[PDB]
């Protein structure tokens, strides 16, 4: 008889399913350890219409990246950048897009607009997607101003989740293997030591993007530059291990121009040697509530 074929089943389109013939790129935004980050318009009609996003994609390092878009399916936080996707052995990462860039670009552009009382409702809002974070059982472990994003003048969003790490149920931190291409001048000293990542690791990183913000991304006043100006700059392999005998012995970045003692004070309590003695995200959230009101 006649030629049999399938039944074709009914189908139900999947709103976090970018087609690849679709997903059209403008620009790059940035990269960031094995991955990188472009801008593309989603653009089905193929009239330029469709929606901007942020798309990741590596250039096997493609397990972490499904283990980075399975962490970030699942973080629904007002201070989280927004999962929308994935475009698929092969993947890419499909995110909100966020125009006004990372806090490193964008506060210098505004400062005359951005003032202490915002930069400190900054500060809570990064504590707030910290602390949840946190209570889903991950480590950040990259937490510093280019991977917070501008949401708008009144609100910011944690932005990449390149090295985000789950801690044991039962267990206080995650032990890395892989530390080449470390962010050490944002990294708490048993980080530095003995490759460990606390949430009180986190909140050392944090004291560290405080001081940027503070700052305002100024380069000049970077932590690595700062910290290379206290250490030496030209040092090579020996650089870690000075700057770790400078934090044992009690030394710290300095104040941020025009920051009050007040604020500096709350900064210098997540930089405690050990990860016990300090602050956590809620009582920075304290802290930084109680100088605004
Ligand atoms: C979070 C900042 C960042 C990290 C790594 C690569 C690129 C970027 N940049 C600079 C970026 C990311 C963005 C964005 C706008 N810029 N909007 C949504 N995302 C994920
Ligand atoms: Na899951
Ligand atoms: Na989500
Ligand atoms: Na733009």
């Amino acid at each position: 008889g006649d030629i049999v074929s399938e039944k074709k089943p009914a189908t139900e389109v999947d709103p976090t399913h970018f087609e690849k013939r679709f997903l059209k790129r403008i620009r790059d935004l940035g990269e960031g350890h094995f991955g990188k980050v472009e801008l593309c318009r989603y653009d089905p009609e193929g009239d330029n219409t469709g929606e901007q996003v942020a798309v990741k994609s590596l250039k096997n390092h493609i397990a972490d990246l499904k283990k980075e878009i399975e962490i970030l399916r699942n973080l629904y936080h007002e201070n989280i950048v927004k999962y929308k996707g994935i475009c698929t052995n092969g993947i890419k990462l499909i995110m909100e897009f966020l125009p006004s860039g990372s806090l490193k670009e964008y506060l210098p552009k505004n400062k005359n607009k951005i003032n202490l009382k915002q930069q400190l409702k900054y500060a809570v809002q990064i504590c707030k997607g910290m602390d949840y974070l946190g209570s889903r059982q991950y480590v950040h472990r990259d937490l510093a101003a280019r991977n917070v994003l501008v949401e708008s003048e009144h609100q910011v969003k944690i932005g990449d989740f390149g090295l985000t790490k789950a801690i044991e149920t039962d267990k206080e931190y995650y032990t890395v293997k892989d530390d080449r291409d470390s962010p050490v001048f944002w990294y708490a000293p048993e980080c530095l030591m003995q490759s460990k990542f606390y949430i009180a690791s986190d909140v050392w990183s944090f004291g560290v993007t405080l001081h940027e913000l503070l700052t305002y991304c100024d380069s000049d006043s970077s932590p690595m530059a700062l910290f290379l100006k206290m250490i030496g700059p030209t040092h090579g392999q020996m650089t870690v291990t000075r700057l770790v005998n400078t934090l044992k012995e009690g030394k710290r970045l300095p104040c941020p121009p025009n920051c009050p003692d007040e604020v500096y004070q709350l900064m210098r309590k997540c930089w405690e040697f050990q990860p016990s003695n300090r602050t956590s995200f809620q009582n920075l959230i304290e802290g930084f509530e109680a100088l605004l009101k």
